[PDB]
């Protein structure tokens, strides 16, 4: 079925993008990569940098996710990304979402061998 | 399965929208519209208009089809269109369109009962 290695690049991953805040970016790129089905997904995260500076988060500094119990990532520098949240209005199947830009440090959770990004866990900065 | 009167209305109705311009309006749409599974579609036309009066289309103008012959009809005004094409160098999976807005009037073939648009078959003016 679905790697964790895809569903974390068909779900985090824009390599070349660059959205204006709340434009509909989210909205289309939800629909298009398929959170938007059954039910809506409530926020989601993309981020803007390169798959390959994406997975070396992967050998970055070592945290713990939010949990408070897994091993994660921060990425050493901040990257570009954009934050997807749900409107209160929306009702599924009518999916909105809030769109916005902003540049932080990303965490993720690693794993599989190629070891690679598998969960994208929060931002900061 | 899906009526062709649904389908129509996914493929090229978005009268909340008015795209830009080579935007990524059109790559986006394709994608979350469904016209990028398994072959990238060639082109595309989305209207800008409200449902209603793109309907009402079908009680308009009639005229022949392009080449598929069954009851076209063709707006009597000019709408806002926004043309989506793959550009050359576009190879699926990642397929890229040009976005081209513009305001033509607009022909659809008509069918079923109701009498709703069912293909879009052309643009004039």
């Amino acid at each position: 079925k679905e790697s964790r290695a895809k569903k974390f690049q068909r779900q985090h991953m824009d390599s070349d993008s660059s959205p204006s805040s709340s434009s509909t970016y989210c909205n289309l790129m939800m629909c298009c990569r398929k959170m938007t089905q059954g039910r809506c997904k409530p926020v989601n995260t993309f981020v803007h940098e390169p798959l390959v500076d994406v997975q070396n988060v992967c050998f970055q500094e070592k945290v713990t996710c939010k949990n408070g119990q897994g091993n994660c990532y921060k990425s050493n520098s901040s990257m570009h990304i954009t934050d997807c949240r749900l409107t209160n209005g929306s009702r599924y199947p009518n999916c909105a979402y809030r769109t916005s830009p902003k540049e932080r440090h990303i965490i993720v959770a690693c794993g599989g061998s190629p070891y690679v990004p598998v969960h994208f866990d929060a931002s900061v900065e």
